């Protein structure tokens, strides 16, 4: 049958049928494969063995690989899904699985490796790093090929005993939705070699016929024993060929080890692998029809590389070959596939000029215009070798010139682009539209979706194609027949109408009438609309959703408008499929919600109005651009073009060679995505600064100013007298940043005043006013205040050094980290684990960490997911070494002819170099005397002072902070975190516990509580939450504290300050509410208060320093809970979706909270 | 001065001088490097910075690799010692260290990888598994070369910003005792680019001039940003070449990225890497003196591979080349070095027949008789390709036939074998005898020790050599001038008098 | 424990008079806990395949004594003593029951006979040193213990890395 799937689902479909066990661990973009396999097991889908697949989630990809090996050695057919850094951790086990000849299939959504920077996007870097493990490697070029070749891999591995890596391009294929022929499980089982499966069972470890495997061998037999597996590899190519013939007879689709396409007398041939083959074949068809003698060799079975099967498909007329590799091996003579082609042709004396290139690293676009550029390079007198395609390399001059733009799309293919907002329903609707057309027409359908790094309010661009011929266009849409914009704010911001065909369709969602079109649309846009004679349609979907009662959901409304004008299918048939899909989507909803979505379809059809524009629009002239502000070179040359969706145009000379970026760049974004912003009521405000404390984006802060500094203030900058003996004679004001606020509503909820001093007002009504207010507050001079930073009110007067990140609205993680920068940000270094905290904390080109007026701020670095603790541990050793080098140079200065005041500060620094305040005090004393002391010296004395001046950046003691998520701390990095805590080094570990893998969509973890439902835990987690804090207490010298900002502000302040001052390891586990819980982010702070008050989350502090003072180290900060336990669980969707078996799990959760509280009461006694 | 050391001590000697931090984790045969570095720090040995090396042990090599990255990014020169399965666990961090262009040197006692079975013995399987990380890779063939090239890497990595993997053959070199010229710490500091060290300090993570590194990048800039490091790799060969001349001016021993040995009009040339180069050069001397036109190319700088420096030392008379790899990549078209040699000769239109083979997996013996077989295969009418040497492959017929046994040891070299019992003092005594002869005569001295898998009561076989000429015999003793048996039980049990002159 | 336990060509683990004995396997240093964890899943999968074929035998025309032992085994497949007791009863009736059957009944009995080596409940043992359990494999050991699987981890604590010289 025909279904619309993506590469991930197509792979999991085959993997589920052929496997008994599947040990998995989540990593983008391979995690959808394991997610859908777990759901099928939860609903009881049977494999070819009549059982449900057993899915086991491990602590890391290393643990998964070991489990695969053990499951295979004990007699169970097992598979797994991984990619990129996860595949690297499996490489050691892959050598064993290949060495022991165990049948196995790894499904890999090939993704770039983290080098100078992280990239979750697709290339072959990960697969190439395992090409020497002895695994076979099979490449799929399309979603249909993922379906077919996954079956080829699972069938061949049983026959050959050689394990297979079946890999496909990350995102470009794993997330591309296509209508494909799906193979039925019953048809697969008729092709399985059951004799081979039974033979695999006999090789299993069993006490009734025991054997020994994995021995240790001396030099006398090791070489021979390694060569004893040679026959199995020699026969593997022929086995895959015969298996490919089996699939061919079943499906009719013919695969070979290497496939050829193009002119039979071709002289220029490209050899490639993966999704690029689709783009190349599409281009080859276009060029061959135009008479060019070109061809393409698709590599399916990369390892073992069969010279016989490659030369069999190489036409004898080939004179020049260009090999394209989707990876980069720096310093290597060539990339892997290029070296193989060059080798095999040399071994057979073929006089063929071979040239290699690189393309598509990290999902770089690779379109037919580039393919012709590769072909044109073969036609030059001297073809450029070791080239790149898709970039402008103006440094090393390896890039090929994209001369002209060609359109190789087959005639009759429809092409659409959809500009949407984050989570507004656009992407989901397009997925539904593809399923509609694919299920009800003979047309092939394709969908690809471009997402943003910003988690909320980001831009999404959908690329859809439909045609009567198979869709090989594995690239973004170049010439669109229809363009839809679901957010009027994009009008004038992005080049929406780029490349639209003459006479195409432009669909806009806006409240603007035909007359307002003259004043609202920019001149360049009006010129394109008129010159290209576009059919311009408009619809006020927001007005419709308000009148119907759907709120602001416009997904159904805009989808109806699309089918009405696209003319892809009969309009009447489209309306039926939409309403039929509405029943499938809103059938479980109430009867009132069902008829509302029906009214959306009906009202949308009558509200869609075509805009008849005057022909004079073609002559419209742009308005005079304002005087541009002098921005930094990085902002002007890098950040602006990237945010303008033009980053692909930046040449190589734009970037640093080591992936280093400046700090404090998010303050230049000013996205202004909030629907509502807080308005401050000066008369109700008690000056508590809690609103600045809980803001997940630092968009609201208190400002102090002497009355003289308020001279040129606007009339709306209303202030009040400052409360407190420290701020006597000063003015006070709580000011919000309108363009940086997210509209989450946490600050309005936390305001404890009698009358609410913060009320959510719409942005557009107060945007002009609040902009001038914030611009004035930012230009206020620094104000020296003596408020105690240990209090909540006093701490918020310090400048936040973490601002305007890409975290979601109301995120529960960023308020913790923001507070740390306000206390110790002047002198801290951050080692941040991979995860959400690294995504909003370090996504190029914007950096949310900033500096104060002196230019000092946190230095931020992220290594890998599993090594974050040891990453920061190494930093501590180096910083200690850098302070040791300085202390040696200062001690030599004591014996030098220097000022007596200089010696006093130097001796004072040496005595207190390990104290934060004393080192800053005497360190700043040394800094003040340095410029004059150098001027008064000469000769060797000047050189001794110049060496101290070179190291003055290490006078102030540093504070190492290791920040990471619960998935890092509880699972993959726990072994490393355990080691760093036991060492006793002066490090501070901050665990942002969201109880899930938040970034990758919310998968199960050891931090997940009993009964909680998340991805990889469809039926709920049975085992209880692992107590990380209890294990760290077993050392006795590790400071452990459990905090929750929403529950107690004072308890969080005490634990953080005690943890930082403790000369030893400190562990802070903070509860961070997240959108993956399924709650209203408006009450994120309130949800943390209910969690502690109901006994769900404990608050304690384990102070080893109290043990040295003869006191009890364990202090329970909240002993008696007052709220109901079951009532807190029912307030979050992550527990209500389980409801049945839920009542059995809820009882275990309540009993564990009483036993955990009773366990803490015994330790406190 | 002249001292009798092994490969491990020679490496740790240089690494201790050039490093401030060394994060380590034990794994045979690289653990002796970290052991002796710990003893030196406890006894107060100073590096070129006047302080003792800070040694930190982690929970695994993965933790060690992460600590190296953090220590480098924070501004301390750091090294580490690992091998085999340990090197694999460091590969993920190696991509970051190379991508961020941090100066660094990993010292590796190259050891086999665990496949069908574990092997603690030496081959290049581990180093080849990291050839795509972007680290530079430098191979030393003898204990003397370990001393010199370890300095070459430490000097070059500061200048090139490209981290280096300096590797030597496990056991065959790491545990081979030889009298070598030791480079004084004061002499190293005269060659260090101190400007490069201070520049490395300015790039460190510091709150007083903060920056962000290790960001996450979208498809729009990731490709370009990866190519922005192209100039650093293009310049690395020239930097290594110039650093090698600095060591040449100091020691008198001339190294190049690729070194040639043999007849200048050679027609058959073997390309190899590691300790095999010594056995091949010893054989080449024997064959060239016999009139055969053979040669040998030693690969020193494997990555980045400089085609210019390789072709400069390839004689124009070469018609056939045999490439030997000390690794196995199952199912691959060829082994790594064979694929590189085949590529570069193809890119320059050289009509040279190239053939690849495998040798010495898990410390399999590789002696001159086998080297002649490799040369004899090149002289055949149709040379066998994708072959093996040192085994009898009667299944897939890849092994070359060892036709005759030849003695290429330089004349005047004394050779002794000592059959001892486990932990009876024989090995320790032979080590002391080598130190005696090396310190008090002009003779070169070599010691290699064969151990047993049994932990108590095993058989030990010591192979010692002394001569007036440098000892290139990195193989077990073929013809012994003296054989000593310290256990009467061996009489009638083992072929003690085997090969005795 | 892997050097004296599994250095080729000598194997210290042996069999009893019936020919049954421990099967021994070593993967890597860091993955030993998860290595045995995967084995536990596979044996559980192998017992399910046998128990499924036995449940079909309940509905098949076989002798009542054959059915009596099968019902007893299905009730006690998870007990060490009971699974061996009724399992050997099944082994004694298997050759005679195949002789008295034909057609699909013979194939159902041959499928029981093919899997008779999983009637007796297995005992998975995860053996390793202190360096594995305290250092490199602790993260994996932590996870396998937290899973709750019926595995037996034996930590031979020598307080050092004994094999590599005592680190
Ligand atoms: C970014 C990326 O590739 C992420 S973020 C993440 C989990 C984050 O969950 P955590 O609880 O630790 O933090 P949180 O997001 O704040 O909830 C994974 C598994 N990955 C994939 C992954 C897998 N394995 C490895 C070695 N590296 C990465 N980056
Ligand atoms: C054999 C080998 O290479 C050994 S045995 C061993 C420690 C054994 O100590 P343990 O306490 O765990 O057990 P014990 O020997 O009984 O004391 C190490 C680190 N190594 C080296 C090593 C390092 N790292 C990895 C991944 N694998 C290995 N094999
Ligand atoms: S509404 Fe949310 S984002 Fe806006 S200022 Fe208040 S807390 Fe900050
Ligand atoms: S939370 Fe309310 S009372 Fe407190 S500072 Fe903010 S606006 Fe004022
Ligand atoms: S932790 Fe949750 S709320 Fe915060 S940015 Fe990540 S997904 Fe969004
Ligand atoms: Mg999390
Ligand atoms: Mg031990």
């Amino acid at each position: 049958p025909k279904q619309t799937l993506d590469g991930n689902t197509a792979a999991a479909h085959v993997a589920y049928a052929m496997s008994e066990v599947a040990t998995i661990y989540p990593i983008t973009p391979s995690s959808p494969m394991a997610e859908i396999a777990d759901e099928w097991a939860a609903h009881g889908r049977k494999n070819i063995f009549g059982k449900t697949l057993q899915v086991a989630e491990m602590q890391s990809e290393a643990g998964a690989a070991g489990a695969v090996h053990g499951s295979l050695a004990a007699g169970a057919l097992t598979t797994t899904f991984t990619a990129s850094q996860g595949l690297l951790l499996m490489i050691p086990n892959m050598y064993k699985i290949a060495g022991e000849l165990l049948p196995c299939v790894f499904h890999v959504a090939a993704r770039a490796l983290s080098t100078h920077a992280l990239s979750i996007f697709g290339d072959h870097a990960d697969v190439m790093a395992a090409r020497q493990t002895g695994f076979a490697m099979l490449s799929s070029a399309s979603v249909q090929e993922v379906m077919d070749l996954a079956l080829v891999a699972h069938l061949a591995t049983l026959k050959a005993r050689v394990p297979f890596v079946h890999f496909f391009d990350g995102f470009r294929t794993s997330h591309e939705v296509q209508k494909i022929d799906v193979i039925e499980y019953e048809d697969m089982a008729k092709l399985v070699d059951w004799d081979a499966i039974r033979a695999f069972r006999q090789r299993a470890l069993n006490p009734e016929h025991p054997h020994q495997r994995g021995t240790a061998q001396n030099p006398d037999i090791y070489f021979q024993s390694r060569e004893a597996a040679n026959p199995y590899y020699l026969a593997t190519p022929g086995i895959v060929a015969q298996v490919m013939e089996q699939v061919a007879g079943l499906t009719g689709r013919h695969y070979h080890l290497f496939d050829y396409a193009g002119a039979p007398d071709a002289e220029r041939v490209i050899v490639s692998m993966g999704s690029s083959c689709e783009v190349i074949e599409e281009t080859v068809n276009y060029l061959v029809e135009k008479g060019e003698k070109v061809g393409l060799i698709k590599v399916r079975l990369f390892r073992p590389f069969s010279a016989e099967h490659f030369l069999k498909v190489l036409p004898a007329s080939v004179k020049r070959i260009a090999v394209l590799d989707r990876t980069k091996e720096p310093g290597s003579l060539g990339e892997p596939l290029y070296e193989d082609v060059q080798t095999v042709l040399a071994e057979h004396g073929k006089n063929i000029l071979v040239v290699g290139g690189r393309y598509g690293l990290g999902s770089k676009e690779f379109n037919p215009s580039m393919v012709k550029a590769v072909f044109d390079n073969l036609a030059a007198t001297t073809p450029k070798n070791k080239f790149t395609v898709g970039i402008t390399d103006d440094v090393t001059h390896t890039s090929l010139e994209i001369k002209e733009h060609i359109d190789t799309s087959p005639k009759g293919t429809f092409r659409c682009k959809f500009f949407g907002l984050g989570s507004d329903g656009t992407v989901g609707a397009n997925k539904n539209s593809i399923k509609i057309i694919g299920d009800h027409t003979d047309m092939y359908a394709q969908g690809y979706f471009v997402y943003d790094s910003k988690k909320s309010g980001g831009v999404t661009i959908s690329h859809l194609r439909f045609g009567k011929q198979p869709i090989q266009s594995a690239y973004l849409i170049d010439q669109a027949d229809l363009i839809a914009c679901h957010n009027p704010s994009y009008v004038g911001r992005y080049n929406l109408l780029e490349g639209i065909k003459p006479g195409g369709i432009f669909l806009l969602n806006s409240t603007w009438s035909a007359e307002e079109m003259d004043s609202r649309l920019p001149a360049d846009m009006k010129r394109t609309i008129a010159t290209k004679k576009l059919k311009f349609y408009n619809i006020d979907a927001v007005k419709i959703a308000q009148e119907i009662g759907l709120g602001s959901r416009i997904n159904v409304i805009m989808q109806t408008a699309f089918f009405k004008i696209a003319n892809v299918i009969p309009v009447d048939e489209a309306i039926k499929y939409i309403k039929d899909s509405i029943v499938k989507t809103y059938g479980k909803k109430g009867d009132k919600i069902l008829n509302m979505n029906f009214a959306a379809v009906d009202r949308a059809l009558e509200a869609l109005e075509e805009i008849k524009y005057p022909a004079s629009w073609a002559d419209a002239v742009d308005e005079a651009a304002a005087t541009v502000t002098e921005e930094p070179e990085f902002i002007q040359k890098v950040l602006r073009p990237i945010n303008a969706l033009k980053g692909d145009e930046l040449p190589v000379s734009t970037f640093t060679p080591d992936g280093v970026f400046p700090v404090g760049t998010t303050k230049y974004e000013k996205r202004g995505i909030a629907v509502n912003i807080p308005q401050w009521q000066p008369e109700n405000c008690i000056q508590c600064n809690q609103c600045s404390l809980v803001c997940p984006h630092a968009a609201i802060r208190p400002y102090l100013a002497k009355p003289a500094d308020l001279a040129g203030a606007p009339e709306t900058f209303v202030t009040k007298d400052a409360i407190g003996k420290e701020a006597a004679g000063l003015k006070f004001r709580i000011q919000v940043s309108p363009l940086d606020c997210t509209g989450c509503g946490n600050c309005a909820d936390v305001c404890p005043a009698k009358v609410k001093a913060l009320t959510m007002v719409p942005l557009e009504e107060v945007t002009a006013v609040e902009e001038a207010n914030y611009n004035f507050a930012e230009q206020l001079p620094e104000v020296k205040v003596n408020f105690n930073p240990a209090t909540v009110k006093g701490s918020q007067f310090r400048q936040p050094l973490l601002e305007f990140s890409g975290a979601c609205a109301g995120c529960g993680e960023t308020p913790y980290v923001k507070l740390v920068t306000q206390l110790f940000g002047d002198r801290m270094i951050i080692a941040n684990a991979t995860g959400c905290s690294s995504i909003w904390g370090g996504s190029a080109p914007a950096c949310p960490y900033t500096v104060n007026r002196q230019g000092h701020g946190p230095a931020w670095a992220s290594s890998l997911f599993e090594d974050n603790a040891e990453f920061g541990y190494g930093m501590a050793l180096a910083v200690a070494k850098r302070q040791d080098e300085l202390a040696t140079a200062i001690s030599k200065a004591l014996e030098a002819p220097v000022s007596a005041a200089f010696k006093a500060a130097c001796e004072g620094w040496l005595a207190g170099k390990d104290d934060a305040d004393r080192s800053r005090e005497y360190g700043d004393r040394i800094k003040a005397l340095l410029p004059g002391e150098i001027s008064q010296a000469s000769g060797e004395v000047k050189d001794l002072l110049l060496d101290i001046d070179r190291q003055k950046d290490y006078l102030t003691k540093k504070s190492i902070w290791i920040i990471g998520g619960d998935g890092w701390a509880y699972d993959i990095g726990y072994g490393g975190l355990d080691h760093v805590l036991a060492s006793g080094a002066n490090v501070n570990v901050l665990v942002l516990d969201t109880e899930v893998y938040s970034n990758t969509g919310g998968q199960s973890s050891k931090a997940t509580q009993t009964g909680a439902v998340a991805r990889f835990a469809a039926g709920g987690k049975f085992t209880k939450k692992k107590d990380l804090g209890l294990m760290a207490m077993s050392y006795g010298y590790v400071y452990v504290a459990s905090v929750a900002m929403g529950a107690s502000h004072s308890q969080l302040m005490k634990a953080l300050i005690e943890a930082e001052k403790y000369d030893g390891p400190s562990l802070i586990i903070a509860y961070a509410p997240c959108i993956n819980h399924g709650i209203n982010m408006t009450y994120s702070q309130r949800e943390a208060k209910k969690a502690v008050e109901a006994g769900y989350w404990p608050l304690y502090r384990y102070n080893p320093q109290l043990a040295q003072e003869g006191k009890n180290p364990f202090i329970l900060d909240y002993k008696t809970p007052t709220a109901s336990f079951r009532d807190f669980l029912m307030g979050e969707i992550r527990y209500t979706s389980l409801k049945e078996k839920a009542e059995q799990l809820f009882a275990k959760a309540e009993a564990d909270a009483k036993a955990r509280l009773e366990q803490y009461k015994k330790l406190a006694e």
